[PDB]
């Protein structure tokens, strides 16, 4: 589970075995008819796939470009998150575990494994900082009413770092009953390995969409990039074809303001969460914490891959800043009538940044921003 | 004709009877042109997510020793199958030359649903709402503000559906040459009745070619909610006369022996509303009486005359559930499947416990999610 030198196992001792049995079980089922049957009759009947392909005309005609949105919004629960909850809950409940643990930002992950977990009938416990309790107060109703125990983490940022601390040490201490499900592909391998192959249906899909809409591979795909699910997924069909993959990762108020989550373009080799890759650390290596507009993004690490990808070339990497993604927020709500997640705005706002007249662009609509509305209303940039 | 048996007709105020004659024209214009549904078919598969899917719903299933499946209208672009209506009429609009868009809802799924069609044509939009619904369904307004639409609260009446319907007719007749006038049901002066049934009943014809490939037959039940008509109008029509046993699930309120409901097939008049004749709840006087429901889709006091000429020559039969027994649906199917749905679908899937299907083949219209009301839900005495 290596990505050149990044990734690796980097957990305390007792979790080995862990480890060991979810990559035995996961070999297990990669080569098992039964499992994929299930899983993608629940991908399209349950979570709605395959998802379009849209051209998005005003916007298109804006820009002057080509521009395609792969619409991860329509699906069940409302993001991504959905296609790594379903088959991680079932690669859980298959391997005989009774109980889920999880932490979450946005409520975006702790709603699809809460939905999964419902769905699959098992116990779960989702963990979420006190702050994103607020911000995203609609997911946190969606979870308790799927059955899950909400739990709020007041220690250190409060945020999603802290949630994902605190669900680790659930699965540590529950180890006997409890499968730990990762929002993203951050982890100690095999977990970056199996998110990521439940996230590349979506660049599968965009792969056999986009020639029947121009007869050729895309000039750009961009994707939003925090731990790095959803770009992962998009542009992993996609490596090496030539397409300019580009990943944009939260500026907030800058770059050099101190505030902001960007990991790869700001971070040093560090480890966080079970990967050795890019974290926000000092200069005495402590991990320092993240800020964005968008809770979603909120996270001081990267996926190992895309520091695997970064480092090679194969995948280009860059920021917005907080009022960007506003700005696009708010763009495409009246452009296309589509309101998207505050996450997936960072992508849309950098078509402004990339001389595309001309091009054809797919951009990662990861999810929809009904859970982003008051947040973004009472922004001050915003009033 | 207009007329569904003695029901429907244009019964309006002489100012409206031109725009609907331009309306019928221009309807019967693009109802033969391949141009028109084109473009709409496109739209409706890549912008709103056509075709939706038919889920099993296994735990659903065991409960109840049916096979109990879900059109998932809820998995469509702003959440319900208002967008179907709201994409083809805006479409109609624009090829008419129309520049400005209003409607009135309860909900406010038809009025995100128009306020998202107008924005994606790029036409002026004013979206009427009652009060009451302004504070109960609070996500929808904010969703329609950042889409570019005017909100017109209105405090006339009961605050609810019905006043910010007359609101928008309101507003349709002071503005004809520049606005065309979205209904968001199958309620309303020929040929809107029509219209509206003709842009739903994608969701039976797609039920009718998915069906067969999960069960190799028709089912033995197609169940969906009632209160206008559309989204029943929309699974049914493609049904009618084939042998599958046809439910209406209309709001019962507090009982329908209360006064506090909408079943206006169970316990309405015939009246006029709207433009409709049609069933509509009144007193001894010929006076609307006000609707009750604790869905705010559900909450309106009259029905589609294509539902009101079904029930009478039997080719729908039509019951109704209370607030409390939906109240239980919407729960159920949250806790057993992980689908928090629509208030108003949730009555529909509440009638499962009211009939005989063990060993039957049930499909359930699913027609939103219901994200909009779990405030409302959480708060309500019953759950609490
Ligand atoms: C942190 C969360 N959200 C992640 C998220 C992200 C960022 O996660 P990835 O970088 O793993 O795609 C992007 N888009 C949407 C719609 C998201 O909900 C969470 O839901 O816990
Ligand atoms: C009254 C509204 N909609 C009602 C509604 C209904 C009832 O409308 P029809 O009877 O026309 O389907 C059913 N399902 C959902 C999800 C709904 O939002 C409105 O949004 O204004
Ligand atoms: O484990 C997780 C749950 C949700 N979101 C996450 C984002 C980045 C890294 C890990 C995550
Ligand atoms: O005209 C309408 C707009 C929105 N909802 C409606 C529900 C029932 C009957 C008419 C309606
Ligand atoms: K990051
Ligand atoms: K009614």
């Amino acid at each position: 589970g290596n990505f050149g030198p990044y990734g690796g196992q980097n957990v305390p001792e007792i979790l080995m075995g862990a480890l060991e049995e979810l990559e035995a079980a996961y070999e297990g089922i990669m080569k098992d008819e039964s499992f994929w049957k299930e899983y993608n009759d629940l991908l399209r009947d349950y979570a709605g796939r395959p998802t379009p392909l849209y051209f998005a005309r005003r916007l298109s005609e804006k820009y002057g470009a080509r521009v395609y949105l792969k619409r991860e919004d329509l699906l069940h629960t409302g993001a991504h998150k959905i296609n790594n909850a379903i088959g991680q809950v079932l690669l859980a409940k298959l391997m005989g575990k009774t109980r889920i643990t999880a932490g979450t930002g946005a409520g975006q992950h702790g709603v699809a494994t809460a939905t999964a977990a419902a769905l699959f009938g098992m116990e779960c416990v989702i963990y979420m900082g006190e702050e994103d309790t607020i911000r995203q107060k609609l997911n946190v109703e969606r979870m308790k009413l799927l059955g899950a125990k909400v739990v709020p983490v007041k220690s250190g940022s409060r945020t999603l770092k802290d949630a994902i601390d605190e669900a680790l040490r659930d699965w540590i201490t529950n180890l006997q009953t409890t499968y730990y499900v990762p929002g993203s592909v951050v982890g100690p391998h095999p977990y970056p390995i199996i998110v990521r192959n439940f996230q590349k249906v979506i660049g599968e899909e965009t792969k056999k969409q986009i020639p029947e809409k121009e007869g050729r591979l895309p000039d750009y795909i961009v994707a939003c990039v925090s731990g790095g699910s959803n770009a992962a997924g998009i542009f992993y069909p996609f490596i090496d074809s030539g397409v300019k993959l580009i990943g944009v990762e939260a500026g907030g108020e800058g770059l050099e303001t101190g505030k902001h989550a960007a990991s790869l373009l700001k971070g040093k080799i560090g480890y966080l969460h079970g990967s050795k890759t890019f974290v926000l650390q000092d200069d005495w290596g402590q991990v320092q914490a993240s800020h964005s507009v968008s809770a979603g993004l909120d996270y001081p690490g990267v996926g190992p891959e895309h520091a695997y990808w970064r480092e090679t070339g194969k995948v280009l990497y860059d920021a917005v800043t907080d009022e960007e993604a506003l700005d696009a927020f708010i763009e495409l709500s009246r452009l296309e009538g589509i309101i998207p997640a505050l996450e997936s705005s960072h992508a849309l706002a950098y078509l402004k940044k990339i001389n595309i007249k001309g091009k054809v662009v797919v951009v990662n609509l990861s999810g929809r921003g009904d859970k982003d509305l008051e947040s973004v209303l009472n922004h001050p940039y915003v009033r």
